[PDB]
């Protein structure tokens, strides 16, 4: 889902404007994977079809997995504050659940080409961090850590740590009752959009 947390504002470099970087043509299997990809993107309100008001662009690829080249939108982006049983959860996925700053979100403009350059292609934008913009580990990390906040305070037995994409979950509890903790977390974590 979409976590109901505010989300960070953020800006641009001063004097910078958005990327207006071109689209590689894609292989048809390519466009296909994206669409499907996108389509339930869109569905699910991590992405938004945009219109000819936003001038910017980033070139996407498949590898089926989604991937943006950030490149030139990352130099432009302001800098962030960059900062026994045991569990490691994959979170990796969960940064589509946090919300993007609103006014941000068009500056992360992508389009997926059309088939034989016959048709003009879908625009969108993210609504959610995309993966490997500057920004998205700092705010993920952050927010992240609010969400846990409550958590960390009921179970002080507990030492939750993240390094990026993986929340590292660890006690000295007997593999069920240190089992269990994992799963009341699975479920908090679930309160706030974010599915582990």
């Amino acid at each position: 889902p979409i976590s109901p947390i505010e989300t960070v504002p953020v800006k641009l470099k001063p004097g910078m404007d958005g990327p207006k970087v071109a689209q590689w043509p894609l292989t048809a299997a390519k466009i296909a994977a994206l669409v499907a990809i996108c389509t339930e993107m869109e569905k699910e309100g991590k992405i938004s079809k945009i219109g000819p008001e936003n001038p910017y662009n980033t070139p996407v690829f498949a590898i089926w997995a989604k991937l943006v080249d950030f490149r030139e939108l990352n130099k432009r982006t302001q800098d962030f504050w960059e900062v026994k049983s045991v569990t490691v959860l994959d979170v990796g996925d969960a940064y589509f659940s946090v919300p993007l700053d609103e006014d941000f979100r068009k500056y992360t403009a992508f389009t997926i080409p059309s088939i034989n350059n016959e048709t003009p292609g879908i625009r969108y934008q993210y609504n959610v961090l995309p993966q490997g913009w500057k920004g998205s580990p700092a705010i993920f990390q952050s927010s992240m850590t609010k969400i846990l906040a409550p958590f960390k305070a009921a179970n002080p037995d507990i030492v939750i740590y993240q390094y990026m994409d993986d929340l590292y979950v660890g006690s000295d509890l007997a593999i069920g009752a240190h089992r269990t903790k994992i799963e009341e977390l699975r479920q908090h974590l679930l309160r706030w959009g974010l599915t582990t």
